[PDB]
Parts: C-alpha cells; structure tokens; sequence
C-alpha cells in the first residue's frame, strides 16, 4: 500500500540554483521586476539620440509606402457588409472547383438568394470584422450579417462578390499564410531569399486533443522538415530556411501536471524531428505558449541539449517571452545551458502572444499576482534588457530579435554596435505584416541586418482557427503596427523610449490601474479567496510536506453538542480510492442526541440572536481567514476522504472561503433589529462538496442569527468536523454550533424535532421530497409554514452548433462531464451535438476520454478519482450496463488493476436516440450524446426542458440568433455560453435551479440569507423599474369592479417587484457575468376569501407568474369578466396533480387550513414547491403577508468573452 502523497508532484530533475531563480520570480510583483530591467536597459545619450534618429526614418518610410479598404471604399459597403461579404467569399472558396464556384456565383449567388445554396456563412465572422474593422466582436450578429449580404448582393451584383472571392482567396492564400503547403511556401520564399532575408515556416498546429491529432501534427511537422531540408540544400542553420514547432501540437497532455508522460512520450517526439533538422542542417524553434508551459518546456530543452545523439548541429531553437517576469531569469539558464552544452542555441526573442489570456487565468485561479507584466511599456523595456543580455553572449547563443516595432528595432540595432557577420544575431518578423519594416533593414543598402520571416503554411481551416490571436498580436490599441497607421499619433510619440519613460514615472514599474489582481476582483465588497499554482515547483513542493503531513493526522468527527462532545458508535472511514488508507475515524449521532441538540439549540437561540450581525459577519471573516491558512491541510483532508483530485479540492476550499465573506458582506449589506432569526436550523448537506457547501449553508444560517444543527453526509464527516472545528475558533459558540454525524436517520431525527426553526438541504430530490413530506403538517409557534431550501439534483444538457470550435467543445465537454469524476450536481450529464459535426466531435472526445488518468486522488497525475462507495458504483455500472444491453454504444476508459483497492467507475460515454431515453440523475462518470438536426432545436430545448430539472446548462455557438434563442427558451438555473458548466463561484455565478433541481434562493446569492429570517430585508442592487403590464391590467380590473383598496395594493406590488432586474456582476476579465430575476412560472394560488385571492393574485401577476387558482375555493364569481390579457394567466384548477407542474404556491387560511392545504401541496407529482401562507388577517394588516423575493426565479448566465480567441474589451489596455 502506498504511502499517502509519497509520489504526489516529483519534478522531473533536482531543481538548480538557476532553475529555482526561474521559479522565484513567476509571480514577482510588477514594481520588483522593472528595476534592474530599467538598468540593464540603459543606453548612452549618444546611443538614445542615434537609435532616435533611425527608428524615426524607419517609421517615416513606413508611412510613406490596403485591399479591404479599397473593397468597401469602391462599392460603399458598411462595416457588417464588409465582413459579410468576406464570410460569403470565404465559403465559396470551400468549393473546391473554380468553374464550380463560378457557376454558382453566376447562376445562383448573384441572382439573389444566396441561402439556398450556401453550417452559418458567419462562423469566422469575428475573424473578417478584425479585418474588417480593426475591432474584435466576441459573438456573430448573424442576422445583421445576413442582413448585410442579402442588401450588398441585390445593390452590387456579382461584380462585388468576385472581388470579395479574389480578396479572400489573395488574403488566405498569400498574406495569412506564406503558402496553402510547405511546397507552395518554399516556391515562394525565393524571391525575398535573394534580397537576404530567411525563413522559419509555421505549420500552425497547436493545442492536440486526442493521439490522433498528435500523430497527425508529428506528421506534418516530419514532412515539413523534409521538404525545408531538401530546399535548403547545405545553406545551413542562419542562411537556409528552418521550422518551428509548439509542443502543445506534439501530445494531447503537455502540462506539468502530466510530466512524466511528457517526458516519457513527448521528448521522444521532439527528439525525432530534431535528428531530422540535424541530418538536413536546418533550424529547429521551439515557440513558446503558455505560462505554465515555460518552465516544463525548458525540461525538453535541457534533455535536447545534452543528448549525444543530436551532437554537432546548432539548429535547436527556443523561444523566451519578454512579457514574463521570469524572461530575464530563463536567459541566464538557457546561456548557462549552451555553454554546458557547446550547443549555439538560437533565442528568439518575442514579448509575447497570450497576454489577455494570462490575465484572466491569474483571476480566475486567485493566484498571488500575474506571471506577466501587465503594462505594455513594461514589457518593452524588459526586451530591449533581455536584449542586451543577449547580445552579451553571441559566442555562445544566437540571439533572434523578433519584433514590428521600429523603436524596439532601433533601440537593439545601435545596442549591437558596429562589429557584425551573418551568424552573430538576427531580427525576425512575421510574413505578410514585417516586411515592410524589414525591407528598410536587409540589405547592403539598407541597415545590412538579416531578417527571418515566420512564416505560416496551412489551410483555410488551419490558418482561420487561431488568427484571431495573431491578428491582436499587432491589433490592438497599444501594438505598434496598430499605432503606426493611427494618424493621430506622431513620430514623436512613436520614437519615445520606454527605457526613459519607465525610469521618470512616479513608481517605477506599478500594475495598470485597470487590472485588478486576482485578491481584489470585487474591490470594497470583499477579499478575494486565494488558490495555489500547481505549476510552481515551489508550490509543489511545499505543498507535498504539508499532504503527506495532513495524513497522518488521527482525524475524527465527534457529536459536538452544546454540552460538549457525546458518546455514541464509532467507525473509521476509508480512502475511497483505496480502501486500506484509514483517513479518520467518525462517532456518531444517537436519534436522542440529535433531538436533545435541537432542544439545546432552541435554548441557546436569544444569546446568538443577540450577538449584533457585524460581530456575526466578524466570525465568518475570522473562519476564512482560518481556512485559507489552512488550505493544504484541508486539500490533503479533502482529497483522502472524498476522492477528489488536488486542483478540485483547491477550488472546494476555495468556494467555502467565498461563502463565508460573501455571506459576511451581505449581512453587513442589510440585517437590521427587525430582521428576526427564524431559530434552529437544521443544515443537511451532500457528500460531493463536503467543506464547501456544508459551510455555506451553516455560514448562511449562522450570520442570520440562527442556532445550526449541523448533519453532514455520512460518506464525508471528517472535512465537516474539521469545518465546525474552526468556525468554533473563529468565534461561533459551541451552543449556536453543534455538529451531528451520521446517516440520514439522523438528518431525519432532526429535521423531525419540535423546535426545528427551518431546514437547509443539498442532495438528491428524493430526499429533499421526504424531508418536504415531513414538514407538511408542521407549522411555526407564528403558524406558518417551516422554510426549506432544498437543492436537487440535475440532469444538465450542453448543445453544441456547427459554429463552435471543437477543440474548445472537447475540453469544456470532458471537464465538464468527468471533473470529480463526474460528482458534481453541474456535471453534463447530456451533450447535443448537431448532426453535421457530431461525428467529428464524437471522434475527438473519445480520443480525448482515453487520455485520463484514472486512480488514487494523492497524486497530481490523476485526472479522474474514485467515486464515494461500493453503492454508488454498482448503481452508476447498473445504469451503463442496462444502456449497453439496449444496443446503445458505450465508451469507456480501461482501468489500472490497481483501482481495485477502491471503488473506481470508468469515464464513460453512451450514445443515446433521444433524451427521452434517460430516466433520472446518474451521479457518475457517465456522458450521454444526442445529435439534433438544426431545424429541430427549438424541439430540442423541449426536450431539455421536458425532464423536469434545471440546474446547469450549456451553449456553445458563436452565433448571437441562436444564444437569443436557446437561452430565452431554456428553463434553468445557471446558465454557461461558450465554456464549461462547472464550478460556479460565489457571488459570480450565484448558483441554485429550478424545477426538480431546486427550490431557491441561490445559495452565493442576495436571495439566500433573507430566506432565514423572518422579515426578508431588501437585498442589495435589488429593485426593478419595470412593472409587469398583466399586474397593471388588473389593477384597472380591481378599480373597475370597486375594488379600490386591492388595486392600491396590486399597484404596489408591481412597484416592489423586482422582477426584471437584469445584473452584470464584477468577475473575472473575458467573462460576463449576469443575474437576472424572471417568473417562476405557474403559482397554485389556495385562497379563502375574495380579498385573500386578489392578493395573491396581485402578488403572482407582478412577478410575472401565470397561476391555477384551486377551483374548490367557491371564489370563481370573484374574477368575472377579466381582461383577456389576465385571462390568459389564470386558470382554475380542480385536480392540482393534473395541472402542474407549479413553481410556487400561495396559501390562504387559518392554521388548521394552512397545514391541510400544505399537506395537499406536497403530495403533488414533481418539484418541490416553495410555499407561502398567510392569513386572511395579516393580508389584511401586512402588505408584505406574500414576500416577492420568493415568487421570481433567479438566473445566472456567464459568458466566456475570450471564445474567439481575444479579449476585446483588454485590446484597450496598455
Ligand atoms: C517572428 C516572430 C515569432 C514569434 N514567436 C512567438 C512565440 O513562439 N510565442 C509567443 O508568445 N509569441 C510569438 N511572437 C509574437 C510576439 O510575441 C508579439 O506578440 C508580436 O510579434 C507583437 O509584438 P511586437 O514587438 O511586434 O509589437 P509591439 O506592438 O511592440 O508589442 C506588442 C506586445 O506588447 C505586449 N503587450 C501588449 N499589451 C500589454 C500590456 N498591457 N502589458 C504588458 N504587455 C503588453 C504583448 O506581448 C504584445 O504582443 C512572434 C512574433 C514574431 C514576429
Ligand atoms: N442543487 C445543488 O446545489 C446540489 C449540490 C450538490 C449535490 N446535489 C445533489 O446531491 C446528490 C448527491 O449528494 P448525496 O448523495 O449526499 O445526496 P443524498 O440525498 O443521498 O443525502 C444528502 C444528505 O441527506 C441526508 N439524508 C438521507 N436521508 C435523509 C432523510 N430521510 N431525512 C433527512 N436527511 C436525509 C444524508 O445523510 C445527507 O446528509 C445528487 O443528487 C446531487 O445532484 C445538489
Ligand atoms: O460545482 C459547482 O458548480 C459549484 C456550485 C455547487 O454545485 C458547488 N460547487
Ligand atoms: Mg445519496
């Protein structure tokens, strides 16, 4: 049995003296960094002055010396015809016959109707409006575009859609590529090969998905460097053409997480290309990518450059990022390599292509600072000191200054002094956008610099899926390029030298003042939670002492009552990724103890009330302080006792450290004296988060002013002692906090007891519908009935267009499905695929799915752990197996034998004929695939609806028209376009569905503490201008009929409503974050008199629910002759059963009527109904008698903004 954590994170070698300096400046704050950049950077007034003068005859012969313009300029054509017209010249070059495409333009396309004969003409409509318009637009308006291209064709003619075919055949054919093939692009690397530039060719793949792609990119590369080789014909390593590659193309898995199979099957790869550069004599660049790649990536290069075999050739290359902090600090490990070595390793010097990702990645992880500068001109400055480093060491490296910006230029040139030959350093630009810096550079007659151009070759298909990210690479408001064709900026300010700059501001090297850092995402409101970088070797390793320390910790979870701890039976609890590792050991709750905790907790009630709810607030600041120092003991907890993997805990700890400062906040936003506790709250919560949703539900209830009877899943008791344990120490007395473990007899002894106040549950809606069964009949000391949130389970749907890219599909689909092994309740339990790419994407994700790996949660290798039981597995393999014996094809992921010492269920993927075909929640490893014809999917979001849950849902298309679609028809809680479905984050996303999925409020959300009180306070930002026209149809009807004093309460009603708030709430960069307040749906009203009824009715209308008032009222002659508009919101209803499913109920009557109509309620087929009772005397007296915090529906929607490629709104940011 192995030790816990023993082989958690190993790095590939003992990190060096320079290795570690790598590390130790990852995340270096912004103001440390620039300092010795600024130095190193330094230049002679002499050099300034002269580098000043060239820079500026560069840039004046640049603006002295583009066919889209002149397109739009010849036929008038607006922005969106522009873009519309390149989407259509785009598609007709998919026809692969010129006389073809012809006809069709002729015959068919210019006559009127393009539609008929031309998947969304508009997929890479985002990519042409950069063209187009300099602007990134995340999303596609395709019926504007549609719009646009019927107009411009019936004004123009086929005149204009033949120039917009030359264009985009000349743009995607000669400018966005070299050449369509290596072949193409060799022939036509000649001409610029005489005037003394080379070449370095771009096969643009990147990013693999599946071994297949692998192999294919490999592949492509292999023939590529083949075809370089043979071309380049002995000219060698500086005057002969050479090739890059990105790792990210050579393995499906290139993460530190995965080294070892890094190692062990990528390097090979790489090793294989260069024995071929080697024997041809060619250029071999490694392009760099993400953060977390770099130092991983520099393993690669350190195995390269010590093999023997691949001894005698200087063409390995690598490149270094200006814009890391970590640039200068790789240098001195990559020089200090070469001379170890005796490799020339060829640097390529970039600042760098993935800045507005690197920021919203820093957010989202809650890491300590960013892994780049986050002004532009701090990154000039550290190229222009890396540069300097570089040209130190032309004996033992070849630096390769690639760059467009003639300041940058300059500024290197006169650095590198008046001594040079071919061979001591190079410039390099991009084809089709440098050269006309680079043709006042090469040449005798010129700068007499060489200059290697990158240069692309690839398909239309290739070369479209990442050009956004290049074209911002030069596009964007701060890029030189941009600015040098921006009249309205000077030479002046083009010749400006950032060292100088930099060195005069006020603080020398301060962040933006418009990016935040990941700790202040929500400013004043509260502290962000922090995360832990996986990435970081420093991290890792202490990270590995303080695991391996957590187990062998004797973890227990006792019965903590008032009174102090209780006996009862005790039992340990096992790893359930193996079964021989003893995490802890629990004693549970007697059925007496749990309802002398309840008594104790009643007791207890008026001292806890009275703690003030900003020293309340005060305690759950105090616990996430404590939780947050505590994180790698929880995560070592959390991991060993509920199979999670290491990153997943992180964001468990994460997401209860969030609750506990949202709910703190928002009680110092609004509990006044008049906002009475409810009393003792039962809290019963699941296995699956059992830190994170345990705490925030006990926070909730806590800062609310309640006593908690806290009852943890049976599976998981250890991570909730260890909960209560600090929320004890950060304050909260042991009589307002008692923890009960045990089984669900517990859960129901609780819930059972006579002072029970209210209940908070999370889990399965068929336990949620007999803890509802139980409180029917019960009712409040006030005579209303007890509150519950009850948050279900959920049977969540993706759907997938024709226009998303499948390789972000694929990762947000095996996330979202196999993350926790598939235990989230947000898991996708359902993907549809439209008909015309399900097949491609069915091939990627099964390649995908057979690259996890599946085991024992304490090493960072896993992908995928166990699931929590014996029980749970054989349910979840009961239900593959049935699918599998009714024909139903079924993929699954082989596992380890040493899986076998736990209880492990395979990833898992079913394909299913029609949603209809699954029957309940299967809370495993399992995604199920439907494909849907694109005229069926308004039928197909009935049948998403048609289950009956709502809780997480997903969208991936770039097209506006079906996001406006889908997510108006779509009935669920939390909403995800373009990203995955999982890990809501508190107060971002607040997270709660509907129907079988929920009850509400949100938990993360403003709704939630005012469930727990008796008064709800009015929640901050909540209010609507709008009101609901119905409401005000039947005030006019109450007026009309005499009904004076009701039409004044049914008027403000819909003034306090809030439904149609519509809320962008702060988040991360590149998401957009919304909450909205809709109906809930149909209301069963139960009144008892006229009166009662138009109140409720008022209540129901101003939220905008329809409603079943229950026919056996008598009170039907009471709404005669209704406004048709009210009308067609009101039913009668005889059978409740047979009229539902309703989303809420108000109840009219005595106590007695209260607790008999209650009962009726419950007993109703499906979701769980929240239910408001009053009496006709406090309608009478309290305007507030039906609260309207209950009666709307909250929605969440995060938007991923960065899908295409860029962030626009950070293209702005400089
Ligand atoms: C031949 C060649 C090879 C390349 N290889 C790679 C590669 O392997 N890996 C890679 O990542 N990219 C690569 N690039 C791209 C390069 O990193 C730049 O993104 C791009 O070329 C623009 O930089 P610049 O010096 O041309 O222009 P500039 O306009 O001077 O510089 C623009 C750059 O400034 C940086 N920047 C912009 N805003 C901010 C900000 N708010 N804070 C901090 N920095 C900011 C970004 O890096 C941006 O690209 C390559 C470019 C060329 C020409
Ligand atoms: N909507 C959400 O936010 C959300 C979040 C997480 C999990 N869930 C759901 O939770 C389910 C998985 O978690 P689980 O297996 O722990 O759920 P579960 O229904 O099996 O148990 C949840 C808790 O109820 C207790 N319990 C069982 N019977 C009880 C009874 N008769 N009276 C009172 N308490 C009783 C259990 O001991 C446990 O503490 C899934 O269906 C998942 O979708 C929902
Ligand atoms: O997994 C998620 O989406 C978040 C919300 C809740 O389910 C607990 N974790
Ligand atoms: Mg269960």
């Amino acid at each position: 049995a192995p030790a816990p954590f023993a082989d958690f994170a190993p790095p590939v070698r003992p990190q060096s003296t320079l290795r570690r300096a790598i590390t130790a400046a990852y995340r270096r704050p912004e103001t440390e960094c620039l300092p010795p950049l600024v130095e190193a950077a330094t230049q002679s007034k002499e050099i300034r002055d002269a580098a000043a003068s060239t820079a500026r005859k560069l840039i004046e012969a640049l603006r002295g010396k583009s066919g889209v313009e002149g397109l739009v300029q010849e036929y008038s054509l607006s922005s969106q015809e522009g873009v519309a017209l390149m989407c259509l010249a785009e598609a007709l070059l998919r026809i692969p016959d010129t006389a073809t495409r012809d006809a069709l333009i002729r015959d068919k396309i210019a006559d009127g109707n393009w539609k008929s004969h031309l998947r969304s003409l508009f997929v890479n409509a985002a990519t042409w409006g950069l063209v187009v318009t300099g602007k990134l637009t995340s999303t596609v308006n395709d019926r504007s575009l549609a719009a646009a291209l019927t107009r411009l064709i019936s004004r123009c003619g086929e005149p204009v859609i033949r120039r917009g075919v030359d264009m985009a055949m000349r743009m995607m054919g000669e400018q966005f590529v070299t050449g369509e093939t290596i072949r193409e692009a060799l022939k036509r690397s000649k001409e610029l090969e005489e005037k003394g530039f080379s070449y370095s060719y771009d096969m643009l793949g990147e990013a693999a998905t599946t071994a297949a792609d692998a192999e294919r990119y490999y592949r492509d590369y292999e023939s590529a460097i083949h075809a370089i080789g043979k071309a380049s014909a002995g000219r060698g390593i500086y005057e002969g053409p050479g090739i890059s590659i990105k790792l990210s193309a050579l393995h499906p898995r290139y993460s530190r997480a995965q080294a070892a199979r890094v190692m062990g099957e990528l390097l090979p790869r790489v090793k294989a290309l260069a024995l071929l550069a080697k024997n041809y004599d060619i250029g071999l660049n490694i392009d760099a990518e993400e953060a977390d790649r770099l130092e991983l990536s520099l393993d690669l290069l350190e195995v390269l450059c010590l093999d023997g075999d691949l001894s005698g050739w200087n063409g390995m290359g690598f490149v270094v990022q200006a814009y890391g902090k970590r640039c200068p600090f790789v240098l001195d490990f990559i020089i200090d390599l070469a001379r170890r070595s005796g490799r020339r390793i060829m640097v390529r010097l970039v600042k760098g292509a993935y800045w507005d990702a690197e920021i919203k990645r820093a957010q989202l992880d809650g890491l300590a600072d960013f892994p780049v500068f986050t002004r532009k001109i701090h990154t000039d400055v550290s190229y222009i000191a890396c540069a300097a480093k570089l040209l130190a060491a032309t004996d033992v490296v070849f630096p390769q200054f690639a760059t467009h910006n003639a300041q940058t230029l300059a500024a290197i040139y006169h650095m590198a002094g008046k001594d040079f030959h071919v061979g001591k350093y190079e410039f390099q630009c991009l084809h089709g956008m440098g050269e006309p810096l680079y043709e006042e550079v090469v040449g005798r007659g010129k700068l007499d610099r060489p200059c290697r151009i990158y240069a692309p070759v690839g398909t239309h298909e290739t070369l479209l899926a990442y050009l956004v990210r290049r074209l911002l690479e030069n596009g964007a408001n701060s890029s030189f390029v941009h600015r040098i064709n921006d009249p309205k900026v000077s030479i002046d300010e083009l010749i400006a030298d950032p060292v100088e700059v930099v060195r005069a501001m006020p603080v020398v090297g301060a962040k933006h003042d418009r990016i935040a850092l990941p700790a202040e995402l929500f400013g004043d409101a509260r502290t962000n939670s922090a995360g832990l970088d996986l990435s970081n070797e420093e991290t890792l390793a202490s990270l590995t002492e303080a695991l391996r320390e957590s187990a062998a910790m004797k973890w227990t979870a006792l019965p903590q009552l008032a009174t102090g701890p209780a006996a009862g039976e005790t039992r340990t609890v096992l790893n359930p990724g193996d079964h021989r590792d003893v995490v802890g050991s629990v004693t549970e709750t007697s059925e007496e103890d749990a309802r002398r905790a309840v008594r104790l907790a009643a007791d207890a009630a008026p001292d806890w009330a009275a703690v003030p709810p900003s020293e309340r607030a005060a305690c759950l600041d105090r616990a996430a302080e404590l939780m947050q120092a505590r994180m790698p003991t929880l995560l070592g907890l959390i991991i060993r006792e509920a199979g999670k993997s290491a990153l997943n805990a992180i964001a468990e700890v994460r997401e209860a450290i969030d609750f506990l400062r949202y709910y703190a906040e928002q009680t110092r936003r609004t509990l006044g004296p008049g906002h009475g506790p409810l009393g003792p709250i039962v809290c019963i919560s699941p296995w699956n988060f059992p830190l994170a949703i345990f705490t925030g539900q006990i926070a909730a209830a806590l800062v609310a002013g309640n006593p908690v009877l806290a009852k943890p899943a049976e599976e998981t008791p250890l991570i909730a002692a260890e909960g209560v344990r600090i929320l004890r120490e950060a304050g909260i007395p042991a009589s307002a906090l008692q923890l009960l473990p045990g089984d669900g007899r517990v859960g129901a002894a609780l819930v059972a007891a006579a002072e029970t106040a209210g209940v908070m549950f999370t889990g399965s809606t068929e336990v949620a519908r007999l803890i509802q069964a139980q409180l029917a009949d019960r009712l409040s000391p006030a005579g209303r009935p007890i509150p519950l949130i009850a948050e279900t389970g959920g049977q969540n749907a993706m759907i997938v267009d024709s226009s998303a890219l499948a390789e972000q599909v694929v990762g947000d689909v095996i996330t979202s499905a196999f993350d926790s092994a598939g235990q989230r309740c947000s898991a996708l339990r359902v993907l549809c695929l439209q008909e015309d790419v399900a097949d491609r994407i069915l091939t990627m994700l099964k390649g995908a799915l057979h690259e996890l790996h599946i085991g024992r949660t304490d090493r960072l290798s896993v992908d995928v752990g166990p699931v929590i039981t014996s029980e749970a597995k054989d349910n979840i393999e009961k239900h593959i197996e049935r699918m599998r014996g009714l024909g139903r094809k079924v993929e699954q992921i082989g596992l380890a034998s040493e899986t076998g010492v736990g209880t492990f269920v395979p990833p898992t993927i079913i394909e299913l004929e029609k949603l209809s075909d699954l029957q309940r929640e299967v809370f495993g490893p399992v995604l199920h695939v439907i494909r849907y014809r694109r005229d069926d999917l308004d039928r197909l979001v009935d049948d998403v609806n048609a289950t009956g849950y709502g809780l997480t849902f997903g969208l991936h298309t770039r097209l506006d028209e079906t996001i406006a679609h889908v997510t108006s028809r779509i009935k669920a809680g939390n909403l995800y376009i373009n990203r995955n479905i999982i890990g809501a984050v508190v107060g971002v996303q607040p997270f709660g569905g509907r129907g079988l999925s929920g009850t509400g409020p949100k938990a993360g959300g403003p709704l939630y503490l005012g469930r727990l009180v008796t008064t709800a306070p009015v929640p901050p930002q909540h209010s609507s201008v709008h009101t609901d026209p119905v409401l005000l149809d039947f005030a006019k009807w109450l007026d009309g009929k005499g009904a004076r004093a009701e039409a004044e309460a049914a008027r403000n009603a819909g003034s306090s409503s809030a439904l149609g708030l519509d809320l962008e709430l702060p988040g991360p960069v590149g998401e957009r974050n919304l909450y909205t307040l809709h109906a809930r749906g149909r209301i069963l009203l139960v009144p008892a008199t006229e009166s009662g009824l138009y109140h409720q009715l008022a209540a129901a209308l101003a939220t905008g629910n329809s409603v079943a008032i229950d026919a056996a009222s008598g009170l039907q002659a009471s709404l005669k002759n209704l406004p048709q508009t009210v009308g067609l919101r009101v039913s009668w209803s005889k059978d409740w059963a047979a009229d539902g499913p309703f989303a809420g109920a108000l109840v009219e009557g005595d106590a007695e009527r209260i607790r008999a109509v209650n009962k009726a309620i419950a007993a109703l087929p499906g979701p769980l109904l929240l239910v408001q009772a009053a009496s006709s005397g406090e309608i009478a007296r309290n305007p507030d008698a039906y609260c309207l915090n209950w009666l709307v529906e909250e929605v969440s929607a995060s938007i991923n903004t960065a899908a295409a490629g860029g962030n626009a709104s950070l293209m702005a940011i400089g």
